């Protein structure tokens, strides 16, 4: 711990233009130094390429709006996902600058993993996707929601936050930046510190 670059990280200083493809209403969240700190997730897109996108500075809220054009600067890249920091620049695009993002692009990006994918990953594998709830357990310390496709059934871990969110068997749950884990010799997807999770009927 002697830079801010996470480990495996790297400093991306030239400009990107992204459009972006969609971005959650700020939330807040808790640092390890049990500080309330605010962000937000946003999924961003060139012509070639879509990325997930941690938004640590939630002052961007406008700019960070369905197919808005918008260029980024000065911002870290760790498995494949970009954090735009307090320190990072973005700005609007000019017209001259929006680019055309094919709507292949746009499927893909909004597509999730099956969760027999998610299972093949290595331990602290990041992952994003929306899938149905077949089976929730609200205990005293967290909350096991079940989630299963035609491809497998895998165990979410909620605490915090994330423990006994209001939901039922069918729901689909939006989940934001969980990780692999393997507890009980099976893999399961834990929450970090800046997972997020959105309910939807």
């Amino acid at each position: 711990q002697n830079q801010n670059i996470p480990r495996g990280a790297v400093l991306h200083s030239e400009p990107l233009t992204v459009m972006v493809l969609t971005a959650t209403d700020p939330f807040e969240y808790e640092s390890p130094e049990h500080e309330v700190k605010n962000m937000l997730h946003a999924t961003v897109a060139t012509v070639s390429q879509y990325f997930h996108v941690k938004v640590f500075n939630i002052n961007l809220k406008e700019k960070f709006t369905k197919k808005n054009f918008i260029i980024i600067s000065n911002y870290f890249e760790s498995k494949g996902i970009l954090e735009i920091n307090e320190t990072s620049s973005v700005l609007e695009a000019a017209p001259d600058q929006m680019i055309e993002v094919p709507n292949s692009i746009i499927r893909n990006a909004n597509a999730s993993p099956k969760i027999c994918d998610i299972q093949k990953g290595t331990s602290g594998a990041v992952f994003y996707g929306v899938f149905t709830l077949h089976k929730k357990t609200v205990n005293r310390k967290n909350t096991i929601y079940e989630i299963k496709d035609g491809s497998g059934s895998i165990e979410v871990v909620g605490s915090g936050k994330w423990h006994n969110i209001n939901c039922k068997e069918g729901d689909k749950l939006h989940l934001f930046c969980f990780h692999l884990k393997t507890i009980d010799r099976q893999p399961k997807l834990v929450c970090g510190e800046h997972s997020f999770i959105k309910i939807s009927k």
